[PDB]
DNA sequence: CGTACGTGCGTTTAAGCGGTGCTAGAGCTGTCTACGACCAATTGAGCGGCCTCGGCACCGGGATTGTGAAAAAAAAAAGCTGCA
């Protein structure tokens, strides 16, 4: 009955947190802190989270509404 | 990407061919009467009509089923640890 709680951590989650936010939103900075809130402070995972972007359009998971140079305002169904 | 098929060879097999010999049975002919058309009178089954009353179509409201997204929780690739 204590503090730590958070995510399931991959493309099951990049699709779940982007959908677990009630509405649309920007960048690596929104998605990672929702994914690292439990206590696992970000170390080497920084390249691993970063990679997910081409992996999502190539495998067809999130369309990006906004964003250019490692920024991406990712969408699901409206 | 792996191998199931096609091609082409030499070897083996029995189909095909002609002939003979045998006789089952196909198919023809004649006779004869059981059987089915045809008939008229008889009459009852099944037709149209007509009435009724319970099954079922439709409704509303509740219980149940099944799908799908998220959130959590087991379970394996991706990183490294000193040992030996
Ligand atoms: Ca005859
Ligand atoms: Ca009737």
């Amino acid at each position: 009955k204590r503090k730590a709680s958070g995510p399931p951590v991959s493309e099951l989650i990049t699709k779940a947190v982007a959908a677990s936010k009630e509405r649309s939103g920007v960048s690596l900075a929104a998605l990672k802190k929702a994914l690292a809130a439990a206590g696992y402070d970000v170390e080497k995972n920084n390249s691993r989270i970063k990679l997910g972007l081409k992996s999502l359009v190539s495998k067809g998971t999130l369309v990006q509404t906004k964003g250019t140079g490692a920024s991406g305002s990712f969408k699901l169904n409206k």
